[PDB]
């Protein structure tokens, strides 16, 4: 897209990079779930800042392996970028799975579908996503 | 409702009860909104597992307040929930506004919305939802 917004971008990546801080709160607590979706949503909001410091404008409604397709496009620097978030689902990871019984095998709840193993991947796989992101804002 | 389940109401319990354990991992930490939001979640999936002992269904697409609202209906015992969910809101949270910052005036972002006084409220609160609807579903 054509004109960018700088503010914008900036206030969405600063959450992101604080959902992902937060993140550790839950390390070995048994609350992978929480690793988890805090990982996502640092994600999701990452790449909607990436949206827009590009477009100044972005959608909420798109999954973030979606927004990663269109915002890899917009240059080589993102190479990888889609891979690394269709990866967090690979490990079972999106918004509703984290949170809601009714969207897991019966009888699993979240607390239970997370391994700490998999929780620390999620939360590799969130690293390197922001990295290409935030290096590709700096310019 | 006329045929409960237990079963499901117990494994929606759980993670309720999962949840609100979780906000304590965030208190302290500048992560304010992730207590608001855990607590959120907790409220509306105690909601859920009520409505699933009392009728056997619910729906996770009605507000907690509408949910409580319906739920309140069932006995004395839930005298005053709608009330007692209804503090979240009256708090400044729901769903949205602890996640993303289109939904904050600007330049606000969910790390900086919610004072740990808030916070603390926000956990007092939703202990008061999950005594009384615990106390109800030990029928």
């Amino acid at each position: 897209g054509s004109v960018g917004n700088p503010v914008e971008a900036r206030r969405w990546l600063r959450q992101a990079r604080a959902n992902f801080s937060a993140a550790r709160n839950d390390l070995h607590k048994n609350a992978n779930e929480w690793v988890c979706f805090k990982c996502y949503l640092s994600t999701k909001l990452a790449l909607i800042a990436a949206d827009y410091a590009v477009r100044g404008k972005s959608d909420k409604d798109v999954k973030p392996t979606a927004l990663a397709q269109k915002i890899e496009e917009y240059s080589q620097q993102l190479e990888g970028l889609t891979n690394d978030v269709h990866t967090l689902e690979a490990y079972g990871v999106d918004s509703l799975k984290t949170r809601y019984p009714d969207l897991l095998p019966f009888p699993q709840i979240p607390n239970d579908r997370f391994t700490s193993e998999v929780a620390m991947r999620v939360m590799e796989c969130t690293a390197c996503i922001i990295i290409k992101l935030e290096n590709f804002m700096q310019q």
